[PDB]
């Protein structure tokens, strides 16, 4: 009579790779790597996106005539700016620092509009549409012009008398000639001013040609700025300039989320959104995309990083087929469980699960996957950034960041996962011995350890002998 | 007569974790994580701070009239501003690139202030002041206005013949009208230049008024420059310009440590300085601060990094209480070592720790503990910098960096704390089974492995017998 | 009779150190840290360098009448500045965003010089030349100066028809006096403009004294732009202006990699190229330098990181000799083989290798060591970069990258070998003891494990009978 210890094999065809060895067969495996996106543009923890369609960021700031204003109490978490959005400003020209405008505007906890200089307190013409701008002009600021072949000083002023700062707008006009300069505002040297308790800028009148665009020669410089709470705002000029209107109200801004993308909007609630589609994870790392908002696993290029659970899934050669144990390999036939036992006597074989053995090993490997999931932090994310012309060094120390973050990411990842798979597959050789172990010393002197799993019984040992053996209760100083 | 080999259990109530068990408790731990400070601002390795109780920074570089000047061998390695450091500029205006100009001053290692255009050399008026400014001016520039109603051209020139580079500073002034102007510079439209070998800056002038500070409504526009040895200053002005008097000569500047903060200081020397409080660590982990200076520990945001260093202290269950080693669990009595012999014969039983085994464990238990502490480089520093509101993105790529950073050593410290745990675990099973297969050896076939821990004697064996066991001169030959 | 089981002890001096132990004896090892380099610089697989002897990166920008233009087709992935390199600029003055357009030039996959304002086509004089230019002018730009006491406002356009954007180049020139600017524009005040459709700048004279250079007291400020495909560049001016003439067409531009360095260059191809020298390497790590471009090994300064491949190299300590096998250390004599057998019987002693064992091992190993070399990637380079007086901030940004990311490395380098050498040399342990316990199972009860490697045989066994044992074929139930 024989009592044999063994271990499971199955129908898997699961491989894994480990430091010393390459595609190893393992009886259960998971990944690490999440590879699955919804193809959608959803909403995030954060928030619900804007969706431009045929407005840039900066159209809605300054208000292109062509734009929809803003819903009274909107929020948004990020931007999405369609192929189609090609409303920026209307009148030509050119934003100052339009990179860090657009990051401002990217987000808002509860937006507002906000009247700052009525227009029909001025003194001067204040109506002046252009056919570049729709045959009207921005929303957001009102263009001063002579009245009745005049254009005296005007000044006014403006407290923030909100709680929260008030993003504002205004541009400089530089005619095409001469002889505008002094249609749209008679005095041919004009004065400027914008100031607040933080800030003063001056600015002189020129004009000449440009290159045309549309048709048009003369140019804009868009400028805008911030009042803080109990700020004030003086405006002066007497000409050339586009003097703000209304005012935006920040509250939740400067989080920087933009996204140029196709991908269709969706109805949907999601922790990691990239351009291509959002994603719900568990997982420590994910392959989709380097730029992702939201609680994102780490980005790691590469197909696969599977994580052995369960044993090497070689079983025993086939060749009638003798008695042996896990020395050999694994049983096909084990069902209930990892680790368990085969046994031979009068009364015929049996197979069965030993459970102890097994739940200790799987409560060990479970842990071992929980810990290397929940250690990993998922608070902050690699969003990509827009950088102007003369700023290519801090593009590429800002990509430098993104890179070698992701070198580190990769191998560490990589690494760990070869060196955990040999621990696992020796761990669960360790666990099959020391079950063989403990049979070993329960059996004492009564067996002969073949050692092969297997033990030769000095003296018959029926079904009910058996079971004590596995349940632990047999002695080996009994006596019948 | 038998002859146990087993190993230390104590009254310890330290667990720690491991990759695949939660809170097993050990004989001895080791925090990683370095989590007290001294609640002082101290001096560190690179110098002592200066404390600025009433004058921002700014307030020293132009020398604001409420600001005492440096003494002239001073040193310091960081800069501290309370919340009362007010004094900054005096005159309203704004400071062309104020961070950085905070970031130059920053640090010294031997300061000296240097005349650099006397006040008597210039033939206009040199001695303006201003409510503003304590009825004062500054006293490292020179306010220029015009002398019997006129204001010729005034230039001069100043030879930087130190061996280290000056800072300078100067200023253009906008009054609020043209009223003003007049009074102050007589010409309407001034022209004033800046230059060296490296630079040239022109400047024209302009007037009108301004949101009113304090009851002011002119401005000034305030710059800085650095005038490298051997090069050349020409100053020329027809109004407008307030001029540079004292340069300040920089020597280890620029190193960037600023802290607005209420700690209070000390008289006290430590490796690395936080804003709340600083400390000496052995440690590679601290957390107590993302940014600190000196020689410091890796920033981790968790309340522990417990590493083991001891057994597993579960002792042999009590139940009289039978006769068991290593194999069922720890010995509650063993008491000199790490690993020890019970032993049981006709003169009694005793209990006694090997020294060898003992000591060769600790020794590496000593090594790992000092290989995980000392590779950890402690030279570079994570410190808080200033930005303006244009300056968001590369604020963002900054914060990036420093939350990247923290992630990567955050998973890193965590697992490796969990990994070792588990070898060390496993490492004292090893030793104290490579104790017991020595004692096999030696004991041959004279003995009955039970293999507990325990040896059952085929001979009877006196406490000589057993001490010859202990200390490996038993012979499983002899014959006596 | 015995037959005993060791392992290879070897004339090595290698020493590694682990976790857990220092200076370890092993029979071979294998460094990871590549330590040469060729000291010449040398093309990439990016390309070739250009070397400057006399001329800066801005001298060819601009065109510096004592620099060879550059030929029609000529490609380069890095540039080379020796220090004889001093012709810029030649006319005294400042170039805008200098760090940017050195970038800028940095790199080109195929050059080309095209002409945009064809000199003969402007109305005034267009050849004016300057003893601070050798008597000539530039070669990229033409100095506009008065015909015949007049300067009628000039204006020229020019389109780029090219597929791909063209680098161009102007300056403003301020006199040193009033009569200086009447002897070259005979306009007291004059207006410049630059514009394209998507930037329009705007520039007034000046004029005064400056700090003398080389006897010169007029100031240049030297600018550029890039004029994108389809775009209409239009200049005007009255006077002031050095306008454009050739523009530089942008391919694979903006690489950034530039060496101010001595270094001899060489006719030779390397993977990775620095300040000192380049070189080839398969290795992950290098100690050579921080700042390096191509295909590099992550930087990690220390002088070694060794791998341990062989086992721990301690003989059994010779004192005759007795008989023992891998319990007490190595066999000095063991030749062809990791692993292995020694026999005596009455024809004598023997000592033969066991290849399976041995090539199983090697295989492990080897897998080991090209997984730590080949999951580095090798992309991403870190580079020197510029920045200017008020950049320092970015400049600390930058460092602090460069420096976290090398800690990072240095320590999971140090630590990975550490950990890795620790289990390397308990894996042979394992490898030598599970051929101990094949050779057990195939002898079972005909032999005594003294177990030290040796097996005391409880029958004769000549020569044959040895070698039936050694190669698997000995059956524990022969009758003969
Ligand atoms: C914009 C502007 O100049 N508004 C003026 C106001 O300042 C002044 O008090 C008054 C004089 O008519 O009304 C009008
Ligand atoms: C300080 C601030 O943010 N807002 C203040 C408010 O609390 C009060 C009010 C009375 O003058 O003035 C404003
Ligand atoms: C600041 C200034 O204009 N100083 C002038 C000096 O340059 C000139 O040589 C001389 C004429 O009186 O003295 C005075
Ligand atoms: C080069 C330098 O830094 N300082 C020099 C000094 O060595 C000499 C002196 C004589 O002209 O000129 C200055
Ligand atoms: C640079 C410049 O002003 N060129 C002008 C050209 O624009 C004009 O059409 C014509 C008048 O003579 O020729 C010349
Ligand atoms: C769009 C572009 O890059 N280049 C275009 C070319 O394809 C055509 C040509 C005809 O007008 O105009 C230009």
């Amino acid at each position: 009579d024989k009592i044999c210890i063994g271990y499971q094999s199955t129908n898997s065809t699961d491989t894994v790779n480990t430091l010393i060895e390459n595609d190893v067969p393992v009886t259960q495996s998971k990944e690490l790597l999440h590879q699955e996106h919804n193809g959608l543009l959803c909403s995030t923890n954060r928030g619900s996106p804007m969706e431009l369609d045929k407005c840039k960021i900066e159209g809605i700031v300054f208000g292109n005539p062509e734009c929809d204003l803003l819903l009274g109490g909107r929020d948004w978490s990020y931007i999405i700016e369609r192929d189609t959005a090609k409303e920026g400003i209307c009148y030509p020209g050119s934003i100052e620092n339009i990179e860090e405008l657009r990051v401002l505007f990217s987000s808002s906890s509860s937006y507002k509009r906000i009247v700052m200089f009525p227009d029909f307190a001025w003194n001067v013409t204040y109506t002046t549409t252009s056919p570049a701008c729709s045959n009207s002009f921005y929303r957001n600021m009102r263009w001063l012009t002579k009245k009745s072949d005049n254009f005296p000083t005007q000044e006014a002023q403006f407290k923030n008398r909100e709680s929260d700062p008030i993003l504002f707008m205004w541009a400089i006009h530089y005619p095409s000639s001469q002889s505008e300069q002094e249609y749209l505002y008679k005095n041919l040297d004009t004065t400027s001013s914008v100031s607040t308790e933080d800030l003063h800028r001056n600015f002189k009148s020129a004009f000449g040609s440009n290159v045309a665009i549309k048709g048009i020669q003369g140019r804009m410089t868009y400028s805008w700025g911030i009042l803080k709470p109990n700020q004030t705002l003086k405006i002066r000029t007497n000409g050339n300039m586009i003097v703000p209107w209304y005012g935006h109200i920040l509250r939740g801004e400067s989080h920087g989320r933009i996204l140029r993308s196709d991908t269709p909007l969706g109805n949907c609630l999601v922790e990691c959104q990239t351009e291509r589609g959002g994603f719900n994870a568990s997982l420590p790392f994910q392959n989709i995309s380097k730029y992702a908002f939201g609680n994102c696993p780490k980005y790691v290029k590469t197909n696969s990083l599977k994580l052995a659970l369960g044993m090497r899934n070689v079983p025993i050669k086939e060749t009638f087929g003798a008695i042996a144990g896990f020395i050999e390999g694994g049983w096909p036939g084990l069902v209930a469980g990892w680790y368990g036992f085969q046994h031979y006597n009068s009364e015929g074989t049996g197979m069965a699960a030993d459970l102890t053995s097994t739940q200790k090993a799987i409560d060990k490997i479970t842990s071992k996957v929980n810990n290397i999931i929940d250690k990993m932090n998922k608070q902050y994310e690699i969003i990509g950034h827009e950088f102007s012309e003369i700023e290519t060094r801090i593009n590429m120390i800002n990509d430098k960041i993104d890179d070698q973050i992701q070198d580190i990411w990769a191998y560490n990842a990589e690494l760990l996962v070869l060196l955990e798979n040999q621990k696992t597959l020796d761990e669960h050789d360790s666990n099959v011995r020391n079950l063989y172990e403990r049979v070993k010393r329960s059996l004492g002197e009564n067996a002969i350890d073949e050692g092969n799993g297997c033990f030769e019984l000095l003296h018959k040992c029926d079904n009910t002998c058996m079971d004590t053996i596995k349940n632990g209760t047999y002695s080996k100083y009994q006596y019948s």
